[PDB]
């Protein structure tokens, strides 16, 4: 029942998201501004405990209009949660705890938004893995997972492919927990929804299998807002838009104008603003007394005490249920098992040839039983992929019969950008998740958005890209990947592996699965590839290492993936004609330009010509190579033998090269590429 | 009416199809077998002239499921387009004229489909864009233009999120003529679509604005098919999705299983397909006379008269209207406008510090009422782009009040990748139309899919990507982009444009403009460069020039876009401590490519030590630069000046890694990194 600490509440909301905007003399106010009623009657109402933000079962909350950031970082500090009114005042300057978009990183800000779309796609993965940890965990008198996902979104984010592709799913899955709240407020940058957005929007949430809810007052009516959200908690197998109308810059002087959406309110109308409020047009960053203790007593101290019941409970969960206990006590320690990569595979030059794509479905076989954390699954290519364990089950809704949320094995349909963000949201959630999912390598970069992210955030998703190349064959150019690598090895932090064998696979899901902060793709062959003499978890794991040597090398020939076998072939033919190839197989850049200086330029050395072959793009090449041997242009349509010879990936087209890259090169000293000036 | 040749010609088509797919021994059989009927009937009521694939008024088909090509080539050969059963013999196999998925560059394939979602979207652009030109031209007793646009689409695409960012924005701009059939085979790849796909399309489309019809028996109702296109004909205000069920591979023994979507049928089973059709079990690519005869009939002959009664009509128009009749014939000859480059703006370096992105904005105000053909906009940034020109009418439906058809600036909405084929579909329709989209560099990311097949298939179509850098300041890292450029860098087929002050952007925009076959993106600031002594719109056209020269230089600095004028300084502070730097600018990697090798090397020499000074990732740099200087990290949220400061790209901070690469590289002879060894 709200009283006038409820409306003083919120006018110190509204306006200290104001002044933190001004301040900053940079920002969006309008959405911030026209939320606050419902970022008050969330909150108050929102099973959490500031003083921990990580306890697993919070009530999570994503602003998926990350622009509306002084909402959240004025909510974070009434709240009680670790952030002040210098934080707000430092407010989008450089080295600052509240920069201009929310950023994972930080306390009580859960994934990092700002692009459109990606938000409420986390909040799916979020739901999801509450529905598993809950289905695993949960025995009957120890209910220790039943959390609700809050989800801010505004028209932006229903405009974006993404959040459709993810709100198809969620809805599928009948993610009963996820409460979305859009901001209906008839207005983005260009001007009004009018001009570009008015398809209906619940018709088409209801098509999905969402409920649609409907608050026609969000600037006032609290009470509406309260009955809504309690409502749509009953909605226990649909997931729920509340489609709230509020005003665009509710209380300043332009309110509905499109003007109030992205830049900070004229001095004079944030002065009106305060007095008709009821605070001083003269002050700036006043928060009454009443609101820190309000909050304090109606969320900081009861969720407290809610995080201390959780923990006596999983105390006698663990004594009455002592492996369960355990494995889950681990998660959340955020162990991976003792010693789990004693079942990573390993073969010899002995072991057949097999597609780098069978060997990734080996490993994912003897992980699954090791790892009650990994969840993943394909988007729509579960045989293509060779992506999922004999033994699985879907994640499915119990009804269906075909699956039941404690399953793994996920079935996101041809759904890319969202399984990318969706991947984010299961491993933001927490409990040690480990999420995977397969596509082709080429439509990896239909999710470039999310995958972005989980390098900007440090969340480390794998990625299991098969169909890495012309290899391929006669799908042709529209599925074969010629930029895609190059791409994503110039994106900061994300590992693209491209195992050439056994064991540069159990490498290449070793670093992945024991990484903290960087996601990883994992490029894997269509066609079958021979075991190496000379690879070995321990080296590959390296990102780079010498797999064949020579004394006195006339030229280093460094390959990644189906080329270093062609590579080691191409050696024996210059062997025959007594030039002396090393040959170096670089799995991956990051872990590589990981490793110390030292060991790099004992691969990589002065005074030795360095070729490089790779069929994609020669472009990457340079800081490791002098010349190199790639396809610069797109692919073709034909049997795959016939597109490598084609294109002259041959030993003797590789070696031809070398030959010449010798010859341009005799008599001249060379730097390694490695070595730079400042 | 249908008779006993129309039930022959459907056979027809579905065992050419099968025996196309089993000589290749690779394909998907089942939506060919499937569509058969659905296809037979469409094509037969379709104003096209299989002899003038380029008729301007032809209706347009696209096969949005890409995948499904062998109907298409079965198709075209049976109607008399260009492709014989040898042609059709030799699909999938290296240098055919059958790929294993449609490319625009074939007679009566109208773009390249294969990724999903791709084709739909294309379509709305390919509506929008008959749209304006019938607005346009089309004068009383002259209709010129009033061809219908058709796609077929399938379960996939409608999962990908970009084809329901297209949907709405056509459901938005009711277009009428777009008429879509969609296979409900209920199969996709991992089995059944209920495993992962149970949303109600038909409520999803009303929704968007759409008019839904349904055909229940798609396998085998000729007239009903043909009564849902008549009745979606009338609808001028909805686009119209017919829902029409079919079994997938239909015919064989394993029809209706996710088995027949992906691989030939086994040949017993062909067999038995072809006995129950009245067919020879043991022969193959059979086309019986009957089935020539009936399509020269009922659709060469008919098309060759529409299509030359529609030329007499046009020469009586360019009797009638001299100006817009030889507009439109010039646009149809694709050649732009005589010397329409000369009304570009040049500056010099007592004009004024500009940011290009206001700069680009005065280009598409000076040069709009000079090309009637360039029609485009933004994605709900017409503000941030400033991507319009004043005296614009918005492409709109008349009935909004907001604009009518013949607007040329279009508000795409927050839906970057729908932007980006729609684009490639206005582009792919013909008179010459020039789109181009705007939105921030960073997010064209979320368009890749797009972006990619417009340089696959070689639509010219031009991003306009503002806010290229660590210089969008407070925002920070999810808005300042990093690795895009590096990534369209590694595309092949692309222009990526960043220059660097006001004839570097006439000269973008020139070479842009005039492209019939590379797309562009153009990569401009937030913050104000000034004019460089040393531009000019032609030296910029090269790709990469010297803005500054000196008679020996101890070293070169590349530089692009904001960097150029940096480094200009880096060289005065060099100077003034006798060093001597050569700048060259480069503001386009392909087109500086596309130079004789001679300008090439002069432009970068060897025994110079050359660093390269770019804010964003140094991994493509490796083909110009000796070092580089450059951000692989991601940025910061500050004022920009403060940001790049802490960055280190300040005169000084300049100067100085050019002092250290001149010590490091003292006493080595160097080589251009131009120089390639084979
Ligand atoms: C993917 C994506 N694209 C774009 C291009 C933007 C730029 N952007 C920021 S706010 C916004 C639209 C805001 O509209 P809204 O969601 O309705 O927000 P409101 O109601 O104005 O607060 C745009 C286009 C973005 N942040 N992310
Ligand atoms: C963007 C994209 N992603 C993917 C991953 C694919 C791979 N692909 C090809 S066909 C298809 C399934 C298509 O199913 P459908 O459209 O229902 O086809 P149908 O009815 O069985 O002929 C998939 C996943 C693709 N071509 N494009
Ligand atoms: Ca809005
Ligand atoms: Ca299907």
């Amino acid at each position: 029942q709200f009283t006038d600490i409820d409306k003083l509440a919120v006018s110190t909301i509204r306006i200290l998201a104001v002044d933190t905007v001004s301040k900053a003399n940079s920002g969006h106010p309008g959405a911030p501004l026209g939320m606050a009623p419902a970022a008050h009657v969330l909150w108050s109402q929102m099973r959490m405990n500031p003083t921990n933000p990580d306890w697993i079962n919070r009530d999570r909350f994503v602003l998926s209009n990350g622009h509306a950031v002084a909402l959240l970082y004025s909510m974070l500090h009434l709240t009680g949660y670790d952030l002040s009114i210098e934080d707000l005042k430092q407010f989008r300057q450089l080295g600052s705890r509240t920069p201009g978009h929310p950023e994972f990183e930080l306390p009580g800000v859960e994934v990092t938004t700002g692009p459109l779309g990606q938000g409420i796609s986390n909040a799916v993965g979020m739901a999801m893995a509450q529905a598993n940890l809950a289905a695993t965990y949960n025995k009957p008198g120890f209910t220790l997972s039943d959390n609700y996902t809050y989800v801010f979104l505004g028209d932006g984010c229903l405009q974006e492919g993404i959040s459709s592709e993810a709100s198809s799913l969620a809805g599928h899955l009948k993610l009963g927990n996820l409460i979305a709240i859009y901001d209906d407020n008839k207005i983005t940058i260009d001007g009004a929804t009018s001009i570009s957005f008015d398809e209906d929007v619940a018709k088409r949430y209801e098509a999905y299998g969402w409920e649609v809810l409907y608050v026609e007052n969000g600037n006032e009516d609290l009470a509406g807002i309260a009955k809504a959200i309690a409502q749509a908690k009953l909605s226990k197998d649909k997931p729920t838009l509340i489609k709230m109308t509020t005003t665009i810059g509710y209380g300043s002087l332009h309110a509905g104008s499109h003007s109030v959406h992205g830049a900070p309110l004229k001095a004079d109308d944030v002065k009106q603003l305060k007095s008709k409020f009821g605070f001083n047009p003269d002050k700036s960053f006043v928060v009454p007394q009443e609101v820190y203790d309000h909050y304090q007593k109606t969320i900081l101290k009861p969720g407290v005490e809610a995080n201390n019941k959780w923990n006596k409970l999983f105390s006698e969960y663990q004594k009455k249920f002592p492996e369960l206990g355990a494995e889950l006590a681990r998660r959340l320690s955020g162990q991976l098992p003792a010693n789990w990569e004693s079942k990573l595979p390993t073969y010899t030059a002995k072991d057949s040839a097999v597609a780098t794509r069978k060997l990734s479905e080996t490993v994912l076989e003897d992980v699954y039983n090791q790892l009650p954390e990994l969840i993943g699954g394909s988007a729509d290519l579960t045989p293509s992929n060779l992506t999922r364990w004999k033994e699985a089950l879907d994640f499915q809704p119990p009804s269906s019969g075909s699956g039941n949320y404690s399953g793994r094995y996920i079935r996101y349909g041809i759904r890319e950008h969202a399984m990318g963000a969706i991947m984010n949201g299961i491993s933001a959630f927490g409990a040690n998740y480990k999420p995977y999912g397969g596509t082709f390598l080429n439509f990896v970069s239909y999710a470039a958005g999310a995958v972005r992210l989980s390098a900007l955030s440090g969340h480390p998703v794998i990625w299991v890209a098969t169909h890495d190349s012309i290899g391929v064959g006669e799908d042709g150019p529209t599925h074969q990947p010629i930029e895609t690598l190059a791409h994503f090895r110039s994106l900061p932090n994300i590992q693209v592996w491209r195992p050439a064998d056994g064991n540069e696979v159990s490498a290449a899901y070793k670093n992945s699965l024991e990484s903290k902060h960087t996601p990883s793709i994992i490029a894997l062959s269509r066609q079958n590839l021979p075991q190496l003499e000379g690879s070995s978890i321990e080296s590959a794991s390296k990102g780079g290492y010498v797999l064949q040597d020579v004394a006195n090398p006339d030229i280093i020939l460094v390959a990644t993936g189906s080329e270093v076998s062609l590579s080691v072939e191409a050696a024996k033919t210059l062997a025959a004609k007594n030039i002396k190839a090393r040959v170096v197989s670089l799995p991956d850049f990051f872990t590589f330009d990981k490793q110390p200086l030292e060991y790099r330029l004992s691969v990589l050395p002065d005074n030795v010509p360095i070729m490089s072959v790779e069929v994609l793009a020669t472009t990457c090449w340079g800081k490791y190579a002098h010349q190199s041997f790639g396809i610069d242009r797109f692919g073709a349509s034909g049997k795959a033998p016939e597109v490598f010879k084609f294109f002259g990936f041959t030993p003797e087209g590789v070696a031809e090269r070398a030959q010449k890259t010798i010859a341009f090169y005799k008599g001249d000293k060379l730097i390694s590429p490695l070595k730079k000036a400042f």
